[PDB]
């Protein structure tokens, strides 16, 4: 049995060691680099590779293409993934004629995700195990072939629970490996009813509210206790950790907040005292409770701040660099309304952002982006986030003037990205779609998809390439000086407030406007190129709250990332013309606008033309959005987004 | 009875645990500052010393007069010392009645 193993952490250990018993041929394994700083309290499965023979391997991406094929060249009869902190996807699972099993710490499917030891001791659990099961495209979203259960004593710590976890996984796998080895698979479904996903947990979670109550502190304290970084309390502006407590007494005849005594030191709570037997003050030793006490200062009566205020978060501030525009004037939306946010815009012109220029917290300056430097150098420093909206996308500008695509589009926002390293802040660049080019891959992967264009004699690549460079600067500038960045690709979002342009100018960012055009003074639907290419949009809606919450950075999760904002789904060749009478049923008017009639463009020879146009709209990779960090899908229809845009856009024009 | 230990490693524990079950009145222990990080294959003493209780103390620089004169002035009786890699001098020999022992793992002297 042929077999691929995904193994890192004790766990990892543990399975290769299970598998060798069992008689597995394993070829390969993939594990992790060592970790840049932590603690080395579990083992290594390359040095266990290493002595048992098997090549061991640590790829930066698992999914590359390059990756896949040399594992079909492995011959892969299963795969086992035992503890794996990236994520594999169906490009892999698929090679496995006996399929992908991966081995998860949480009885399934309760406590789905990442950490479910810490997760399981924060929520003061006294039942968990491990289980085996099967992988789907869906993560942690398959059968349970087998499930063991073992119970938590309130004594019960990380180490005693990952050794307890480690051994009933042992047990697991003792009498289940044969199983699968002789081809005897047993299928039980998960519930969705009864599934909570945890995700990913980070130190800011480690804060001691001292509102809550004593037990919950306590589990608290045990779920990152030794060696986890341990729990988080703050006295005044000093940072000290808790090691271990327990819970005293409800009765009490204090308020909450109040120490009661500093040996042994023991803090009140909302219901009930915790008591901090052990605890640990900055970067230094861990002392006792009282002598933890005695190094802080504080005394009997003085109380500690549950969190440092920073004046409420002082209401992050973003500046836009142009907020006018499209996208500018729907994120404005977003975080204005919805959220507390404070804004600052600059734009050549207030049309589209005129109900909140009398806004509380929304401070629009006029200015371009050239002229204003002054302004710009000044609102990088005193803001929080930048997103530099400015475009030039208009191909009237690539053919005619390309020595305005440089000096404007490549030159001007360098310039901003080098007031965001100097002093310190996040930039969300927003990159185009068009740095793919040419490329044919089906999917526009971010990190694995090539990026093609034609001879430097074609003027009209200089914006791919300018766009393509900012990246490259934006990627070196985050690795050698630590910028905080994300790179957002929109594809074709598309909404009401794209634009006009008296009949957008020459035909600039067509796409829908014309075609809206054509169902007001009775025109036929011309047909280009045959009309045969497909094409995908997004919804405004979808982009802005995927764009949302790439500046609410959730944990941290994605930063030096690439975002591709598009829907890979809602096609449309001719179904783009099918919605067009049926969708138009709750017309109100019921009268003229004169039903156009359905044009036809079979003929195919276009060569008059010439081939080289190349589909504007291809499919995207939405992986990195859709699960990895974001959590985004996009969810809409194809449905609304016409039937939204074509009224407000029929509603805009006065006509008669 | 009442004793001084200079704990570090695992022998630090195994040493404080015995002692502890033995019966003698650990006073205080003075303790190597953490390393960021070279390797954790060892336990903390300081760890064992706060789950019991029993006081344990870090100088950063144990050669500043104040700490001589607070060790002075916990009078230790024996101070039992296994590897501590801190430099100590005559003038904190004269301050121990009845001396202290150090731990060497090799054929002395070579």
């Amino acid at each position: 049995m042929k077999t691929v193993v995904f193994a890192y952490h004790d766990m990892g250990c543990l399975g290769i060691e299970a598998l060798l018993a069992a008689g597995y041929e394993i070829s390969a394994i993939f594990t992790h680099t060592d970790n840049p700083g932590e603690k080395a309290f579990y083992g290594s499965v390359a040095r266990l590779a290493a002595e048992r023979g098997i090549p061991v391997y640590a790829p930066d991406n698992v999914n590359h293409p390059l990756w896949v094929e040399r594992i079909a060249q492995l011959s892969p009869d299963v795969i086992f993934s035992f503890y794996y902190r990236h994520l594999i996807y169906d490009e892999i699972l698929q090679l496995a004629p006996a399929g992908a099993f991966n081995l998860h710490g949480s009885l399934l499917p309760k406590y789905r995700g990442r950490a479910p030891l810490n997760w399981v001791l924060v929520n003061g659990e006294t039942e968990t195990g491990v289980t085996l099961h099967r992988m789907v495209k869906r993560a942690d979203a398959g059968a349970i072939v087998a499930q063991l259960r073992i119970a938590i004593a309130p004594d019960d710590i990380a180490i005693t629970l990952h050794h307890k976890l480690c051994h009933a996984a042992r047990q697991l796998l003792e009498q289940t490996l044969p199983a699968i080895k002789h081809g005897n698979i047993l299928e039980i479904a998960q519930r969705e009813n009864e599934a909570t996903c945890f995700g990913r947990r980070t130190p800011d979670d480690s804060f001691l509210e001292w509102h809550k109550p004593a037990s919950v502190l306590h589990n608290m304290v045990r779920a990152v206790a030794d060696p986890w970084p341990g729990a988080f309390s703050y006295v005044g502006n000093q940072k000290f950790t808790v090691w271990s407590s327990r819970v005293h007494p409800h009765a009490s005849k204090a308020q909450p907040g109040s120490v009661i005594s500093v040996a042994p030191l023991l803090i009140a709570c909302g219901d009930g005292a915790l008591e901090i037997v052990t605890g640990q003050a900055g970067d230094g030793i861990t002392m006792q409770g009282s002598q933890l006490a005695q190094t802080l200062g504080l005394v009997q009566g003085s109380r500690l701040n549950s969190q440092p205020a920073c004046t409420a978060r002082r209401r992050t501030r973003v500046l836009i660099l142009g907020v006018n525009g499209f996208i500018g004037n729907h994120l404005t939306e977003r975080l204005l309304r919805e959220d507390h946010y404070e804004v600052y815009g600059l734009d050549i012109g207030s049309d589209a952002i005129s109900r909140f220029l009398n806004h509380p917290h929304f401070h629009f300056v006029e200015g371009d982006i050239s002229i204003h430097s002054e302004w710009i150098e000044y609102h990088v420093k005193k803001c929080d986030v930048v997103l530099p909206l400015v475009a030039i996308a208009t191909p009237i500008e690539y053919t005619r003037n390309p020595l305005r695509v440089f000096e404007l589009d490549f030159e001007e926002n360098l310039r901003i990205i080098r007031y965001c390293v100097k002093y310190r802040k996040r930039i969300i660049f927003p990159s185009t779609s068009e740095v793919y080019g040419m490329c044919s891959d089906k999917y526009f992967d971010e990190d694995h998809s090539n990026l093609i264009v034609g001879p430097v004699n074609k003027p009209r690549w200089i914006y791919s390439v300018s766009k393509q460079l900012l990246d490259r600067v934006i990627w070196a500038y985050g690795e050698k000086e630590g910028l905080q960045f994300t790179l957002f690709r929109p594809f074709n979002w598309m909404g009401p407030r794209l634009d006009n342009l008296n009949a957008a100018r020459i035909g600039s960012s067509r796409a829908i406007t014309q075609l809206i055009l054509n169902l007001v003074e009775g025109s036929p639907i011309k047909l280009i190129d045959g009309g045969k290419q497909k094409r995908c949009f997004t919804d405004i809606r979808d982009g802005i709250e995927a764009l949302y919450r790439i500046i609410e950075n959730a944990g941290n999760r994605c930063d030096g990332e690439i975002i591709n904002i598009g829907n890979p789904e809602n096609e449309a060749s001719i179904e783009e013309l099918g919605e067009m009478l049926l969708a138009s049923f709750e017309k109100h008017p019921l009268r003229h606008h004169f039903p156009p009639f359905a044009g036809f463009r079979v003929v195919e020879s276009s060569s008059y033309y010439g081939k080289g146009y190349q589909d504007v709209e291809h499919r995207k990779p939405s992986i990195r959005n859709a699960h990895r960090c974001l959590d985004w899908e996009p969810k809409i229809d194809m449905q609304e987004t016409i039937d939204e845009t074509l009224d407000f856009f029929l509603r805009t024009v006065d006509l008669t």
